[PDB]
């Protein structure tokens, strides 16, 4: 391109295409994201570049936001997986517990970072957390969601996964809090370690469903004001709580105990990123060197 020159397609992300390319000038390698579509808010340059100042070692760098051509280009720094890929990689086997707790210990270092920074995820998803070599993990699209207000589709009729949305969010509440993204952490620690979905909605309503199958049918005792909320009905069909043993088995008791914390109906009751990194389940916590073949 003008400065660059694509490597490939690294894929149709939930804005637009992403491509591996490389800086003709520096060198280095990074990702390139086009974002979709005939105006581009300059709200929206004015928060995104803020971003560029959000940097900690689990979230990915935004190294450039570019708008030129009256058109938006975010530069990434680049990491070669995704934990989506790696977890199908690792179907057979299972990622191995000390992994899944260093991975999980380092999001939760990335969240609390963002989080004390005032800066929501919104849609945090196994294909949102890349990781290297090293062992690291990181966060990838932090606070896109809100410069952009909602996401729908991606940019060229793809199905959004409702798999990791908090229920708050489901019920239609228009105000998101940190706990949204503890939420999607749970889902994605339980799918670690089960090696499947925790909550595979393919419609809205199917998500929530699936969600009080599990969790039980939430009512006032369990969380204040649920009743209340603008999709919450009457008519929902009420389901008792399932024994947490029973959903990520073999998981420890520590584990389920972080766990039931981070998946609490009630967003204030919710553990907050801080306080998990806190939880005895990270007493043993290690950072092992995970198999990728690249
Ligand atoms: C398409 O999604 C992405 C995937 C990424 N990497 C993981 C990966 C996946 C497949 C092939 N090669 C690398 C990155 C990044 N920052 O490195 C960015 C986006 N993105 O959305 O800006």
């Amino acid at each position: 391109m003008e400065n660059f020159q694509k490597v490939e397609k690294i894929g149709e992300g939930t804005y637009g295409v992403v491509y591996k390319a490389r800086n003709k000038l520096t060198g280095e390698v990074v990702a390139l994201k086009k974002i979709r579509t005939e105006g581009v808010p300059s709200t929206a340059i004015r928060e995104i570049s803020l971003l560029k100042e959000l940097n900690h070692p689990n979230i990915v760098k935004l190294l450039d936001v570019i708008h030129t051509e009256n058109k938006l280009y975010l530069v990434f720094e680049f990491l070669h997986q995704d934990l989506k890929k790696f977890m199908d990689a690792s179907a057979l086997t299972g990622i191995p517990l000390p992994l899944i707790k260093s991975y999980l210990f380092q999001l939760l270092q990335g969240l609390a970072f963002c989080h004390s920074h005032r800066v929501l995820h919104r849609d945090l998803k196994p294909q949102n957390l890349l990781i290297n070599t090293e062992g690291a993990i990181k966060l990838a699209d932090f606070g896109l969601a809100r410069a952009f207000g909602v996401p729908v589709r991606t940019y060229t009729h793809e199905v959004v996964t409702l798999w990791y949305r908090a229920p708050e969010i489901l019920l239609g509440c228009k105000y998101y809090s940190t706990a949204v993204d503890i939420w999607s952490l749970g889902c994605i620690f339980a799918e670690m370690v089960t090696r499947r979905a925790l909550f595979p909605g393919d419609s809205e309503i199917d998500q929530l469903f699936r969600i009080f199958r599990t969790l039980g049918t939430p009512d006032e005792v369990v969380w204040p004001g649920v009743t209340s909320m603008p999709d919450y009905k009457p008519s929902f069909p009420k389901w008792a709580r399932q024994d947490f043993s029973k959903v990520v088995p073999p998981l420890d008791e520590d584990g389920r105990s972080l766990l039931s914390q981070m998946l609490h109906y009630d967003p204030n009751k919710r553990i907050s990123a801080k306080a998990a990194l806190a939880h005895p389940f990270f007493q043993d916590v290690t950072k092992p060197v995970p198999h990728l073949r690249l």
